[PDB]
């Protein structure tokens, strides 16, 4: 049992896109731009959709760059991530009742303000591997066990 969730990162040749997450899920860290795949749209299309709510932004194309599966302890459905990134973007990015956006140069990733995973599995991101995770958590804060690989087809 895995529930379908994306995260999109705006990658360009010196600096990254994160949104810091004003509430709900996450509060109070840096991330990419996503959330949960509803019925009856495809993964990118959630990706998309997420992205422009919480940004305001579209994208020409979208690249596949991972997948990560997350388990948190005593929660019964897996988190399924699918990892999209992509440098061209349409428009400014602008604040949204979810995400504050801000650019970030390439040696400047907040990593101690991100989801603990993102250190392990955001300079394969940065060096523009594909790769599968997955991370156990305990809490928000722990993991327990991971594993990471680069694959060549996401
Ligand atoms: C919680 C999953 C998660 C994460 N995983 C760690 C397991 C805690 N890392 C990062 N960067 N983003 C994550 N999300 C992006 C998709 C929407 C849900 C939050």
């Amino acid at each position: 049992a895995s529930r379908l969730y994306t995260l999109v990162l705006v990658l360009q040749p010196q600096r990254v896109l994160l949104g810091m997450k004003k509430r709900g899920f996450g509060a109070g860290r840096w991330n990419g731009f996503g959330g949960k795949v509803q019925e009856g749209e495809t993964i990118e299309d959630g990706a998309r959709r997420e992205l422009q709510e919480e940004s305001g932004l579209t994208v020409d194309a979208l690249h596949k760059v991972g997948q990560i599966v997350f388990e948190f302890v005593g929660e019964p459905e897996l988190m399924d991530v699918h990892v999209f990134c992509t440098d061209s973007i349409q428009g400014t990015p602008v604040e949204s009742d979810e995400m504050r956006p801000c650019w970030f140069q390439l040696d400047q990733i907040p990593f101690k303000d991100m989801w603990p995973d993102d250190s392990y599995w955001f300079p394969l991101l940065l060096q523009k591997k594909k790769f599968h995770g997955y991370f156990k958590f305990q809490g928000q804060d722990t993991i327990l066990d991971y594993t990471l690989r680069e694959v060549d087809t996401v």
